[PDB]
């Protein structure tokens, strides 16, 4: 229908029917003016300008131009100066650090680019090198990471609208670059108009949190058909509108180099043009930037969204060499699978027999099958009706698929890609990178490694807005940042403690327990009280005790070997905390105490579990969080027989965890200079990675109130300078944690029928962890008294021990 874009093009409102439109996104809704090509998609001439070019009269059909009008029209080409008026391209110049923004009279704030580039793998820095220039300048100036961590799936919508909310894919919406949800009974796909549909995007995404701020933002996607070149001179055209219509904030977006690392791998020879052709496009930018006068003025982020992998047809495992029954499924397939009916609302689909049949079935399987709520809980990948209840997790360099027609189509199955991502976002082949350059980011600054989800906080502090409610960690990646306008603080502690005496005496208690612990002076016997009332507190409880965030009940109880902060509503502790040193010995239980479990004379039997529910209830047995095996005395281990020390284990967990305690916590004592380990339960059951009520549970030990545990945890803390003892440490800390699902079988381990020094810790690494997320799920907050400025200890929250090699 009907209009001009004559004095329109790229116009940043976006005009409603049935008027015809001309911004940067009217192509892909065939919706521009007829003549939106003609007007602002010109051509003639190239990108460049040449000598003979220079000071020649303006042509107004050119695609950029060269008149001696041109920096004042804010249309140059982007050499202009340099061919014309003998200036210097940016990457040419020396690395001079802006103390402050060097910006036009006009400018309010520094503005921010967001320069997001597809598929660009971490390891492309490095050996991609030689070929780009002027990225390995903005590198090596600005602040950069090593790489950056993205989200799961490794997609490039998900992770694109990750960066721009700051949230997981689950809480986001867009968890695929496929997906169906099934109440809009609608599929989402990367290729057609679905996805224009705003029901999709939930969050608040960078443009609309700056717009509702009133900073103006640019538009973030941009039509395919757009060439390079043009997107980065209507970037520039927009830098020199008024400053009262002038954006504050822009983002160019490259298909490349994921574009050719899907046909040619992530090293294939194909791959160096793509590179040179990007880091060409960064320098039109600066180029571009240096003519304004905003080169010194401008926040740059160079950023990707995953990596690339190498990945062919024929490493591809297919569910019919699975299940007899693969016609009932649909699967979404590829570098990871989900599955649901076919049928909808079909009662005769069992997702138990489906798991089942795709478990441990062939020695080399390419893939695991999971329930979502099995998941690891660090994936945050479940929370949302658009993720299918089964999810198979595939290992790297592999795909899924349902049959064999899916792959290999007709004429005789050519394959033609040798690249995906996708994959689980702690493999190193899926990192991506983070540069950051301008006057608000440091100078020649390296950072350690980060996840994406934290940016949004980080580009809202660079255009001054209060960012919505997100996942990042705010201050954690405060250290990027020359000035910061976010000081964080601790959250406050809602729930104070009590600290009971001894209040009862043993035959108050009816709990159906018995221990052998009669057996056998005032020297000791003061030694013993100064101990339980704690003593021994600044060896185990090294960084203050963990504050409660929520309205609840409960109990600080001090002994010889560990501190616990112990529940009256969940009956066990919510943390216990102890310190094993590099000379810690590992003990066993003495016989006569195998099934010891004793009154806590400091806790009512009302608020107290008993050993009969665990008798009644032949499924579920009983661990302990502080281990028996550390004590440090045959005395002291009667402590860790305490039945405020016991928490609900199956039998099949519990070869996980006493694995763990008896065997893996010296180890890690021994490699680290000793340990401190707080441990406790974890009580997720709608899988929202958030602490569960107690109304939420959904499990009892049976005939009993107390509540079955979902996962447990364990946050590993030493000394980062390791010649330091953890229990001594002067300087920065080194954590590593882990949340493992309490299972009542070891399905997901395929080798578990052997000895658990052959599958327990690949397991545990599996299912490694942030403290933030244990914090999410307990309601906690550690590390409350260190010597560590806090957004130091913020960057240590969000730590991930990945367990890839580098
Ligand atoms: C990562 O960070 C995120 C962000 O902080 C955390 O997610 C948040 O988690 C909280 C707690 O679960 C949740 O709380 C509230 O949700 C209900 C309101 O939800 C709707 O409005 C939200 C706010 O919108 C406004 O502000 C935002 C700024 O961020 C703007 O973008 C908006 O335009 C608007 O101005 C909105 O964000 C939310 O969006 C969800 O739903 C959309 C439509 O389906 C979808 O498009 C989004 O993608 C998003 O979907 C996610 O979240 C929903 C849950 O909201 C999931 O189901 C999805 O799967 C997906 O994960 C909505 O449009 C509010 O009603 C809730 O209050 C009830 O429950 C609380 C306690 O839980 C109780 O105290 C109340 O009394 C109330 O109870 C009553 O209602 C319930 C039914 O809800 C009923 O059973 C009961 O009997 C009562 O009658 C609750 O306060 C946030 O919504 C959520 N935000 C987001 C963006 O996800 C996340 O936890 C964190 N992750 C981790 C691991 O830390
Ligand atoms: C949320 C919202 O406001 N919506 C829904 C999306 N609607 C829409 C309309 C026209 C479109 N034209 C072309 N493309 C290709 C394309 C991909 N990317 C990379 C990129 C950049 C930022 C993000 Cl956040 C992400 Cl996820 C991915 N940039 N452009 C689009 O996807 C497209 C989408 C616009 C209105
Ligand atoms: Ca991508
Ligand atoms: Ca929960
Ligand atoms: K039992
Ligand atoms: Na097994
Ligand atoms: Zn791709």
């Amino acid at each position: 229908t009907s209009g001009s874009c004559k004095g329109r093009c790229f116009e940043l409102q976006e005009v409603g029917p049935p008027d015809c439109r001309c911004d940067n996104l009217c192509k892909s809704y065939s919706s521009c003016c007829h003549d939106f090509d003609e007007l602002c998609l010109k051509t003639a001439r190239g990108w460049e300008c040449t000598k003979d070019r220079c000071g020649e009269v303006r042509n107004e059909e050119n695609a950029c131009h060269c008149s001696e009008d041109c920096l004042s029209r804010g249309d140059c080409c982007t050499n202009y100066q340099v061919v014309c008026k003998g200036e210097s391209h940016w990457v040419d110049d020396d690395c001079e650090e802006i103390k402050v923004p060097e910006c036009p009279a006009g400018f309010v704030r520094p503005p921010l680019i967001i320069f997001s580039v597809d598929g660009f793998r971490a390891s492309y820095m490095k050996k991609g090198s030689k070929v780009m220039p002027n990225i390995e300048k903005l590198r090596s100036c600005g602040t950069h990471a090593p790489y950056m961590r993205p989200v799961y799936p490794t997609k490039t919508f998900p992770n694109l609208y990750t960066l721009a909310t700051g949230l997981y894919p689950e809480s986001h919406g867009i968890v695929g670059n496929s997906m169906y949800d099934p109440v809009f009974d609608a599929s989402f796909h990367l290729r057609g108009r679905e996805k224009f549909n705003h029901r999709w995007w939930g969050g608040q995404p960078l443009w609309i949190t700056a717009t509702k701020q009133g900073v103006r933002a640019g538009t973030f996607f941009w039509s395919v058909s757009i060439p390079h070149e043009r997107r980065i001179l209507t970037i520039l055209q927009w830098l020199s509108l008024p400053d009262n219509e002038r954006p504050s904030v822009y983002a160019f977006y490259s298909e490349q180099p994921d574009f050719s690392g899907h046909k040619y791998g992530p090293f294939g020879p194909e791959m160096t043009n793509p590179l040179r052709e990007i880091d060409k496009t960064v320098g039109q930018l600066m180029d571009g930037l240096k003519q304004l006068r905003l080169h010194r003025c401008v926040n740059v982020i160079f950023v990707g969204d995953h990596g690339m992998e190498d990945v062919t047809c024929d490493r591809t495992e297919f569910l019919s060499n699975y299940l007899t029954n693969v016609d009932d499924i649909t699967l979404v397939p590829g570098t990871l699978g989900r599955i649901r009916a076919k049928s909808i609302n079909n009662s005769k689909y069992d997702p138990k027999t489906i798991i089942a049949a795709l478990t441990c079935k062939k020695p080399d399987q390419h893939f695991k099958p999971y329930m979502k709520q099995h998941l690891p809980k660090r994936l945050h990948y479940a929370n949302n009706r658009r993720i299918e209840d089964i999810h198979l997790l595939v290992d790297r360099r592999w795909h899924v698929a349902r049959k064999p027609l899916d792959v290999y189509k007709k004429p005789s199955g050519k394959c033609f890609f040798q690249g995906d991502h996708g994959f689980d976002n702690k493999v190193n082949s899926m990192q991506t990178v983070f540069v950051g350059y301008g006057p608000t980011f440091k100078y020649r600054t390296k950072v350690p490694p980060f996840e994406n989800i934290e940016l949004y906080n980080v580009m809202c502090d660079l255009l001054g807005l209060k960012p919505a409610p997100n996942n990042g960690t705010h201050g954690s990646l405060n250290h990027l940042l020359r000035t910061n306008t976010f000081r964080p603080t601790m959250p406050d502690e809602v729930s104070r403690p009590n600290y009971p005496g001894i209040m009862y005496l043993q035959s108050e208690f009816d709990l159906g327990c018995t221990c052998d612990d009669k057996v056998e002076n005032k020297l000791e016997e003061l030694n013993k009280r100064l101990h339980t009332k704690g003593s021994t507190k600044e060896r185990h409880l090294l960084y203050g005790r963990p504050a409660v965030l929520y309205r609840t009940s409960y109990d600080i109880l001090y002994h010889t070997d560990f501190e616990s902060g112990y529940s009256e509503i969940f009956l066990m502790p919510l943390w216990t905390s102890y310190t094993i040193s590099k000379q810690a010995e590992v003990s066993s239980i003495p016989e006569h105490l195998t099934n010891c479990v004793r009154p806590d004379v400091r806790v009512s039997p009302g608020f107290s579990q008993n050993c009969l529910a665990y008798k009644n209830d032949k499924q579920m047995s009983y661990g302990f969080l502080f281990p028996p095996y550390l004590s440090s005395s045959p005395e002291a281990k009667y402590d860790a027989f305490l039945v405020t020390n016991m928490v609900p284990m199956y039998p099949a967990f519990k070869r996980v965890w006493a694995y763990f305690q008896r065997v893996l916590v010296k180890k890690y004592a021994s490699e680290r200079n000793g340990v401190n380990v707080i441990s406790g339960p974890i009580f997720d059951y709608n899988y929202d990675g958030l602490r569960d009520t107690e109304d939420e549970i959904k499990q009892y030990v049976e005939g009993s109130s107390i509540p079955v545990p979902t996962h447990y945890y364990s946050i590993i803390t030493s000394c980062l300078d390791f010649t330091q003892p953890a229990d001594k440490c002067d300087g920065p800390l080194s954590v590593s944690s882990f949340i493992l699902p309490h299972r009542p079988d070891n399905d997901e381990s395929c080798n578990s029928s052997e000895d658990e020094s052959k599958w327990v810790e690949e397991l545990m690494k599996m299912h490694t962890a942030r403290v933030r997320d244990i914090e999410h799920l307990t309601g906690l907050d550690f590390y409350r008294k260190t010597s560590r400025s806090y957004s130091e200890i913020l960057t240590l929250k969000t730590y991930l021990h990945t367990y890839e090699s580098e």
